[PDB]
């Protein structure tokens, strides 16, 4: 579509689909173009994803925390597993959600090949996950630990009650 | 294509096909766009529309009472499921559908992932959308769980009548 | 390429299957229109066998609601739905070309319409009030159109400008 | 692309078989070139093996239709409703090159819709293709319909003295 | 291969593939749009082609003859049946082969069911050879025996035969 | 897509994909293109890749070092096989990981016959692992040991073994 | 989208089996840039397990043809008809990178060469001019280069050196 590229101009990125590396691929160029367009901006990347793959989901994490813009998180639609860890990474306050939206942080996949996979296991990367959305809403390891394994459907609510948005957005 | 693209310079968003997360990406991308360009001025969005799926349609709603523009809504052939809730939700006073158009209330998938279907039952969407239906309508709850359940095809004058749009556009 | 073109001319055609991207795509296009000039007319040029109702009467609603005189011109063929949108242009401006082939007959389900569609069609009874709009638009009675559209009736151009779906075959 | 920059020079080309398609694609060239202007002169090269009646008979009213002039010029080849667009051109502007193929024997051709096909016979198109045919070469409506029901094969000579055509192109110098 | 548009301004048309009647239209558009830029300016027209459908062939035979420019033939790799008449058909003394080109002249067709009954009726064999014939200055009965056989001929050999008129030497 | 033309004037090149042929012919072809541009700016290399064949890898290692400007290479996601091979051949003190990178040295990517002839031939494992050694400072007795074997390595960890200069802390 | 920019720079890349189409591809870019500056020299980039000798003598022969000298640098592999493009590089501008590969073994007669390629090729004996051609630009005995020409022969960039098929090994800095 002709309009994601309009959005560029206004520092927006769409993230509306399941996670997979070109997804990865696409979404950490369009970062990395808004960072060499201006440094001191914010940019809203708009989530509606179930998910997937968690070596393309830390692409996109590492991405966001590497460059120098804050990167506001608005969930629209839903946000589950790779979706709602990566809504879960936006800039300190600056982490929203529009009403109707679900959020899951259920972490089970996302078409991952062979060597991806084996490198989850090996280097232990759903510990890093657990860890990482420990710090950033507060949450126990042990209370994270226990809900992605759980699959627990959140309202936009009871995601800003749990640490995963700062704020829902009420018209 | 372009004319659709050429469409959107007067601010007009057509809504022509079955609402799944790709063509909410698309509707919520256009919306946010047409704010971007002007924060002011009138969003025209036209339905025809079989409806889709509900985690879809409420992506779309929610962005349409987000944006600060009022995005009036008019139906051109058909509004169905989703594309009737769609119709009723915009702008009050500004919702319209031309006279041989066709309405039905009755929400039965629009190719939605068991992700979405699990959180749409457990964040009970039917009861919200019947809810939301009665305050954008002005008949009670009652009326909307009884009419939603049933097959209920309206007329341009009787979807007028029963509160989904506030007029029928005259020739 | 050519079709947005002939767009600047204002200039529209029509020529395929009535289905909904299709109703879509002229709706739009006479809705660009009326954006770009509100005052000039528009030339809606018809080569269609016809197709859904839905989606006809989509068409047929924003040629009448939009504020420019509609032209038709039927080249090839108009019908059913076709041969609805032509009877459905301005007054004493709907033409067709002196071997173009217009049938009025409704079939008994067509522009692969669906479930929801053809539901819709039944229960607000649109079949009637095809009948009744080509009644008042041709001049005929409604006992007239209802026994045509049932029919498998073929005109000529001159033919349907008796029956009242045009008003001049165009001379060349 | 290309043909797109010919349309600048008032050039239309109909190098395949005819169906809708083709015949909306070819009558909205000659809307837009009338549009463009209504004196000059239309080039439509012809190299097709034919097609459809009813596709055929909307690009040949169009011709008929607009102000224009439309010369037409077969190279290649002009079979069934492709010599009957040829010799729809402008009287004393169509043309064949050299080594032009002609044969003007009419065959539900070229992926004909349901519809049309009953048109075809309802309305009796074979017979107007005839009295049309007749009336442009010049030839009687008896030998036509004789020569219409053949396969029949012309040089673009033999299509010129037949009266399909009005001059064979003989190259410089 | 928007590098074929970007020659068309420098007036070379590449002859690359097999001819038929959609190769054969794009080769008539560009030789049409050619003369309409410019009438007096040389076309040089470049050819690789194993042959094909002779009326397709023709429709390009013609239409270089028919244009104002002159058009040069250059055959950079193979000419084949319908391949090599058309690069007999260039300009008199502007036709040329590469040194390593392959020509055979043997004509044997990717046609349809119409075309195939047209060549056969109107006898267009007999138009090949004789155009060849007035082409090559070759005698109408050597040209009837060579176009039945599998022969052959390396660039040099193609211009003793008359079907160029130079060898391009590097 | 469209996006990556947009990054080209930025001087960044994204390998987000199994290596193959094709693959290295457009990094090859945009590291060309950036030198031709400017012979003197810093490119970037962005690595997401799986690796693949070595005859493409070291297509694209060998352009990496023949062009005048210094190629930096950054891990985002993962470097294994000729990904990793390629991620420590980048720029002197500028080759870098995301904290959260995974880097594998092991060397087994859809490659033709020939290729895979011309590997084994002419003894291109002999070859990665000497280059491996000289541009990590480790043994080659104990790369030839690690490549063997499937481990794998964190941001941090691949810093130590010398494959990355630094990990780019948020 | 690069190729067309890197065609700015005189930069042409053959990356693929030479079939048909990549010579007339190639051929037309080599015909371009002689078009824009016939004196400038033309960069021409292999990574090509071989293909169409057909195909091949077209680049060879507009290679040969062109006024602008035309540089070879093998960046992957050069194989067959590959090999062969290498070594017909302008003298003197004949490269390798250091860990490409080549291989001047003429195969089993490629690259979806048709009945009639394939009937030229033996007709006129095109094996035996590609032996001739080969020895003329590498400086070594026909006698050599038809035993080594019958022999899966994979060379490192220096060994290709010492073959004569290139010049010199391009050194990194
Ligand atoms: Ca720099």
């Amino acid at each position: 579509y002709d309009i994601y590229s309009r959005l560029l101009k206004d520092r927006i990125i769409m993230l509306g689909s399941q996670i997979d590396d070109n997804v990865a691929n696409s979404i950490v160029s369009q970062l990395l173009f808004l960072q060499a367009q201006d440094s001191e901006k914010d940019i809203y990347l708009y989530i509606n994803s179930p998910g997937g793959s968690v070596t393309a989901g830390f692409a996109i994490y590492d991405t966001i925390q590497h460059i120098k813009p804050d990167v506001q998180t608005i969930c629209i639609g839903m946000a589950a597993s790779m979706g709602s860890f990566l809504l879960a990474a936006g800039a300190k306050g600056k982490r929203f959600a529009l009403p109707n939206a679900e959020v899951m942080i259920h972490q089970p996949q996302g078409q991952a090949t062979e060597i991806e996979i084996a490198a989850n296991h090996i280097l232990k990367t759903r510990e890093k996950l657990n860890r990482i959305l420990s710090e950033r809403t507060g949450q126990s390891i042990e209370k994270i630990q226990k809900d992605t394994d759980r699959d627990n459907f959140l309202t936009a609510e009871e995601a800003k009650e749990y640490g995963l948005i700062d704020e829902v957005m009420v018209p």
